[PDB]
C-alpha cells in the first residue's frame, strides 16, 4: 500500500521522539570518561514545521535519572546516576 | 526512581528505532527537489553493542511507499510516491 501524503505529513510534523542521545555530548566536562552505553534513549523534539521561519523546540521538559556505566582509566567500572534532560511537549517557533 | 543498569543497557542495545530520515539523504541525485515534509519516520538500526569491534547493523530489511511533496521553485508542486528502506531486524557485526 501507499501512505497518503496526509498521513506522512502529520507523522513527520514536529512532536516528541525518543532520539539515542550521546552521553559525553550532554556531560561535556567529563573529558576522562568513557560511558556504557555510549547512548541512551530519551525522547527529544523533532519533525517539520509548516514554514521554514520556523524550528521545532521544547515548550515543557523534564529530567530522567539512569543508572551508567563510568569508565575512567585505572578506575574500574562503576555504576553511577546520571540525570538526563527530556522534551515532553514540542511546538514550532520562529528561528531566533 | 532510577533506571536500573540492566534496563538502561537493554534499551539502548542495539536495534530498530524510529528515526527522522532526510529525504535529500536517501536520495541525494534529486538535486533540483525541495520536499515536503523534508524528512520522514523510518525505522533503522540503532544503538549500542557489546565491544568496540561490532557495529549495529540491519539483518533484514523491507519496503515502504510514502506521498511526498515534490517542490521546483517557482515551478509548482507534484504529489508522488517515494521508497524507503526500513530495517526489521538489527545485529551487532564486526567492523568489516
Amino acid at each position: 500500500m501507499v501512505v497518503k501524503f496526509m498521513d506522512v505529513y502529520q507523522r513527520s510534523y514536529c512532536h516528541p521522539i525518543e532520539t539515542l542521545v550521546d552521553i559525553f555530548q550532554e556531560y561535556p566536562d567529563e573529558i576522562e570518561y568513557i560511558f556504557k552505553p555510549s547512548a541512551v534513549p530519551l525522547m527529544r523534539c523533532g519533525g517539520a514545521c509548516n514554514d521554514e521561519g520556523l524550528e521545532c523546540v521544547p515548550t515543557e521538559e523534564s529530567n530522567i535519572t539512569m543508572q551508567i556505566m563510568r569508565i575512567k582509566p585505572h578506575q574500574g567500572q562503576h555504576i553511577g546516576e546520571m540525570s538526563f534532560l527530556q522534551h515532553n511537549k514540542c511546538e514550532c517557533r520562529p528561528k531566533k
